[PDB]
């Protein structure tokens, strides 16, 4: 679990969105595994606007943060789960590291701010859904 809070927005993994997230929907994209809902409270996370390929992510299945190198956002084939059939997920970044389904929502950060959230894993890889291209999150 986990979310990003910036301004009047809440960014979560689309497959973990609640009834309240869907009742206050701002934007969602199944191909990216992202959903953004509106909030009444003001959030103060900072979104990165950069092309970093190194950062640190939080792994709840180890209660640890890990430094990683990751690929630039791209279209990657993701095996089926109970939430999606096998498909290409867009705007995904991969790194070598540990990830279990419950790790989804853990933040990946660089020196400029939040880069994305855990969205995929297995076979010793971890995948992060990018948010750096969503410029409207700041306004
Ligand atoms: C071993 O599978 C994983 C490991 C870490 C994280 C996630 C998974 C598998 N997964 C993929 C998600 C997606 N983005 O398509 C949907 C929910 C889910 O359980
Ligand atoms: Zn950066």
């Amino acid at each position: 679990s986990g979310a990003i809070y910036v301004g009047n927005y809440r960014v979560v993994n689309r497959h973990l969105a609640t009834h309240n997230d869907w009742a206050n929907l701002v934007w969602e994209d199944s191909s990216r595994d992202l959903l953004v809902s509106s909030t009444t409270a003001q959030g103060c996370d900072t979104i990165a606007r950069c092309d970093c390929q190194t950062g640190v992510y939080y792994c709840s299945s180890r209660r640890k943060h890990y430094p990683v190198s990751f690929s630039k956002p791209s279209l990657i084939f993701v095996e089926a789960s109970e939430y999606y059939p096998a498909r290409y997920q867009s705007h995904l970044m991969l790194a070598v590291g540990h990830s279990e389904p419950g790790d989804c929502g853990g933040i990946l950060r660089c020196q400029h701010g939040v880069v994305g959230i855990v969205s995929t894993g297995g076979n010793g890889l971890v995948g992060f859904a990018d948010v750096r291209d969503l410029l409207w999150l700041d306004e």
